[PDB]
This record gives structure tokens, C-alpha cells and sequence, in this order.
């Protein structure tokens, strides 16, 4: 996250770190005792499931915390519609090897209904442990970063992405996507933040409005972060979670 601030410990208790071979690659969101939502682009099919970990209840990644917990994965389920980079369906369900126990530091985020609408301009928050500036990693001990971002329609977002666009870097905000951020530079998600939550405040609660789909723009002008709408996958998520629910 560039142009944001350090969160306080436990402020975003659904935020997880996803590692591959011990290295943080993406964010994710805890949504139940055994499920994490992240982005499909974070999980190429050639990668081995057993090489991933999920770190929950963390604030400073490099600091020891008795409140943090680390898990492996039993399954990685990208949405079947996801094809190449940039395609619709950039969302994945990650099944933890064992269910975790909720705590004040480890809590699920509420999922929006299929028909839940979040209005243009709503001030949501994106969080993550990604770069704090282009090509510049968050320094040890790596406190979780947060940034307030107003929602931007996919239509406005597409027109912005077309300003000084390059054929070598194609972008299209799909029908299952929304944007959030600023027309001017300096405040957005960066490499390492993708897969993480866009958390929106509605009627006293917080909802997982979006999952960072394209978050590598890192504060470039006319490049607000692109997010997969969780509402577009409410039906699929409920189907998977219900069929695969564990014994209590
Ligand atoms: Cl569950
Ligand atoms: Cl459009």
C-alpha cells in the first residue's frame, strides 16, 4: 500500500498473508472457520498446494505474536470461469488444512449478498503488506498498511485506464469488477497487496466488497485499484461453503 498509514494491531482481523515457499505473495480475507478468499491470479495451477501458507492474526509480519496463527491449505479453488490474467472470475477459495479458532485478532469478514450494492464514492479501505512505493518493499517489521479509497465505477475506471494506455500493458475492468482510489497519483495498492480485502462500511458493519484483482499500479495517476466484486460470487461461495462444511 502506497500513501496509506499503519493500521493498529487487530483492526482488520480478517486480513491474512499468503506465502509461497515462505515468501509473502498475496493478501486474503478470512470468511469462515476453514475458508479464505483471495484472488485466482495468486494461484497458478503449476504451483504445489503444499508450498503455500496462510498467516492469520498478524499485524507486523516479522514480529513474533502469540496471537498470530499459521496454516497450510487442504485445497485451492479458483473460480472455474477464471482464464488468463485480466479475465473475469479472479477469485479463489482457499480451504485451510484444519479449521481455525476465532479470536479478537482472527475474525471473518461478512460477505455481501449477490444483490448488495455499494455506491460510487463510498469510502472503503484496502489493506496489505505489499510495496509502500513502486518497486519498494515494506520494511521490517512490516506493519499492516491501510488506505481509505472511494469506490469508482467500472465505467469511469475503464476510461481512466485508457488515458496514456500502453499496448504492452492491456487492462479492462470486467463486469464482475469495481475500482477504488484516486484520479491523481500517490494513493493505492501495490505489488503484494493483491488478493487482499476492500472492506466497506455499511450500516455499522463491514463487508468484503472487493478482492484486489489488479493492485500493481501503486499510485500511478489514472490507475485506481481494480477489484473483483464479492457480490458476483455470493452464490458460488455459499454453495462451496455449505457442501464442504465440517463437523462442529
Ligand atoms: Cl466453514
Ligand atoms: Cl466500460
Amino acid at each position: 500500500i502506497t500513501g496509506g498509514s499503519s493500521a493498529v494491531a487487530g483492526q482488520w482481523p480478517w486480513q491474512v498473508s499468503i506465502t509461497y515457499e515462505g515468501v509473502h505473495v498475496c493478501g486474503g480475507s478470512l470468511v469462515s472457520e476453514q475458508w479464505v478468499l483471495s484472488a485466482a491470479h495468486c494461484f497458478p495451477s503449476e504451483h504445489h498446494k503444499e508450498a503455500y501458507e496462510v498467516k492469520l492474526g498478524a499485524h507486523q509480519l516479522d514480529s513474533y505474536s502469540e496471537d498470530a496463527k499459521v496454516s497450510t491449505l487442504k485445497d485451492i479453488i479458483p473460480h472455474p470461469s477464471y482464464l488468463q490474467e485480466g479475465s473475469q472470475g479472479d477469485i479463489a477459495l482457499l480451504q485451510l488444512s484444519r479449521p481455525i479458532t476465532f479470536s479478537r485478532y482472527i475474525r471473518p469478514i461478512s460477505l455481501p449478498a449477490a444483490n448488495a450494492s455499494f455506491p460510487n464514492g463510498l469510502h472503503c479501505t484496502v489493506t496489505g503488506w505489499g510495496h509502500v512505493a513502486p518497486s519498494v518493499s515494506l520494511l521490517t517489521p512490516k506493519p499492516l498498511q491501510q488506505l481509505e479509497v472511494p469506490l469508482i465505477s467500472r465505467e469511469t475506471c475503464n476510461a481512466l485506464y485508457n488515458i496514456d494506455a500502453k499496448p504492452e500493458e492491456p487492462h479492462f475492468v470486467q463486469e464482475d469488477m469495481v475500482c477504488a482510489g484516486y484520479v491523481e497519483g500517490g494513493k493505492d495498492a501495490c505489488q503484494g497487496d493483491s488478493g487482499g480485502p476492500l472492506s466497506c462500511p455499511v450500516e455499522g458493519l463491514w463487508y468484503l466488497t472487493g478482492i484486489v484483482s489488479w493492485g500493481d499500479a501503486c499510485g500511478a495517476r489514472n490507475r485506481p485499484g481494480v477489484y473483483t466484486l464479492a457480490s458476483s460470487y455470493a452464490s458460488w461461495i455459499q454453495s462451496k461453503v455449505t457442501e464442504l462444511q465440517l463437523v462442529p
